[PDB]
C-alpha cells in the first residue's frame, strides 16, 4: 500500500504532465496521496494562472463575515456575522490596518504558536464564498473554470443525467481567518489555488481516520452533537493541534503560499488558517472513486447546512433513503 503513514504528499509535475487534470489526480492516487486528505501541487515553471493581479480591486464582497468566536484557545466554534459590503481594494486596507494585520513573527510555526494562543481574542472578516473566477480565460492547464463538472461525472459513471451546475469560489482573507473543520459537500473532492498573497495553513485527518475525528467532535462540541448527527456540516467548530495530539487523533498540517495548489480527497477533513491579506478560488470535483464516498457521505437534516442548489440530485440519485428528510432540512 502507497503512503501507509498517510503523509502530505507534494507533486511537482512537468508542463507536459500538467495537461491532463484527471490524468494527474489519478497519478497523484496511485502514488497514495489520496491517504493524507490532502496534497500539495506546485505548478510548473511555465504556467502561469493570469498575467497580473493589478486589476482586482473592484470586486465586491457583497457579504463579508466577522467571525466571532467562543469557547477556549484550542476548542471554539465561530459564527459568522454578516457586514456591509466592501470592495476588495478596501477589504485589503482593512486586512493592512493595525487591528487585523498580520504582527510580527519569525517564521511559520511562530504565527501558528500566535494563531493558536490569541485567536479567539479576535473577530477577523472574512470575503468568503463569492461565486467567480480570477484564471484568465487562455490559461488551459488546470483552470478552476473549466474542469470537468461533477453532475457530468455522475452521467458518466451511472448514466443518469442531472440538473445542477458546478462553478468556483473565491475567498479574500486576513489574518486569523478561519476554516472550521469540515469535509465536503458530499465527501466531493476539493482544489483550492492560492492566487495571492500571505500563506494559508491547513490541518487534516486522514479519510481512513475520520470517524476518530467525529468522536472527539461529539465529545468536545456535546450540546452541537446532540442537536444534530452531522453536525460539523455547520462548519463551526475548531479544534486544536495540541487538543488533537492530546487525544490521539491522528492527523498532519502544511502550510500553502501564493502560487500552489491543494487538493482534498474525499471524506478528508481539514481545517486552518489565513496568515494575512490573500485570495485563494476553489471548487467542487468529482473523480470515479468518488462515488462510493458520495453514496455514504453524512448528512446534516436539522436545517442547519443549508446549501446549493446543485446538492439536491447528488442525494437523490446517491441517497434516495435519505432524500425526504435531507430535504426537509432544506425547507
Ligand atoms: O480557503 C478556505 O477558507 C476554505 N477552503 C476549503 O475548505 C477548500 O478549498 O476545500
Ligand atoms: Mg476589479
Ligand atoms: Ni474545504
Ligand atoms: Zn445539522
Amino acid at each position: 500500500a502507497q503512503n501507509p503513514n498517510c503523509n502530505i504528499m507534494i507533486f511537482h509535475p512537468t508542463k507536459e504532465e500538467f495537461n491532463d487534470f484527471d490524468k494527474y489526480i489519478a497519478y497523484m492516487e496511485s502514488q497514495g496521496a489520496h491517504r493524507a486528505g490532502l496534497a500539495k501541487i506546485i505548478p510548473p515553471k511555465e504556467w502561469k494562472a493570469r498575467e497580473t493581479y493589478d486589476n482586482i480591486s473592484e470586486i465586491l464582497i457583497a457579504t463579508p463575515l466577522q467571525q466571532v468566536a467562543s469557547g477556549r484557545a484550542g476548542v471554539f466554534t465561530q459564527y459568522h456575522k454578516k457586514k456591509k459590503a466592501m470592495t476588495v481594494g478596501e477589504y485589503r486596507h482593512l486586512a493592512n490596518s493595525k487591528k487585523y494585520q498580520t504582527p510580527p513573527h519569525q517564521n511559520f510555526e511562530d504565527l501558528e504558536r500566535k494563531y493558536w494562543k490569541n485567536r479567539i481574542y479576535n473577530s477577523p472578516i472574512y470575503g468568503a464564498d463569492i461565486s467567480g473566477s480570477l484564471f484568465d480565460e487562455n490559461t488551459k492547464q488546470w483552470n478552476l473554470g473549466h474542469l470537468g463538472t461533477i453532475q457530468d461525472l455522475l452521467e458518466k459513471e451511472c448514466g443518469v443525467v442531472i440538473e445542477g451546475v458546478n462553478t468556483p469560489y473565491l475567498y479574500f482573507g486576513m489574518w486569523k481567518t478561519t476554516f472550521a473543520w469540515h469535509t465536503e459537500d458530499m465527501d466531493l473532492y476539493s482544489i483550492n489555488y492560492l492566487h495571492l498573497g500571505e500563506p494559508k495553513t491547513w490541518y487534516v485527518v486522514p479519510p481512513e481516520h475520520g470517524q476518530r475525528l467525529e468522536r472527539l467532535a461529539r465529545e468536545l462540541f456535546p450540546g452541537s452533537s446532540r442537536g444534530c448527527g452531522a453536525f460539523l456540516r455547520h462548519k463551526v467548530a475548531l479544534i486544536s493541534p495540541t487538543v488533537l495530539k492530546e487525544n490521539g487523533i491522528p492527523f498532519n498540517r502544511i502550510t500553502q503560499e501564493a502560487g500552489e495548489f491543494m487538493v482534498t480527497f474525499p471524506y478528508g477533513y481539514h481545517a486552518g488558517f489565513n496568515h494575512g491579506f490573500n485570495c485563494a478560488e476553489a471548487i467542487n470535483f468529482a473523480t470515479p472513486r468518488w462515488i462510493d464516498y458520495g453514496k455514504m457521505a453524512s448528512q446534516c437534516s436539522c436545517g442547519e447546512a443549508r446549501v446549493t442548489f446543485s446538492m439536491d440530485a447528488f442525494v437523490r440519485i446517491l441517497q434516495p433513503e435519505r432524500y425526504d428528510l435531507w430535504k426537509r432540512g432544506q425547507d
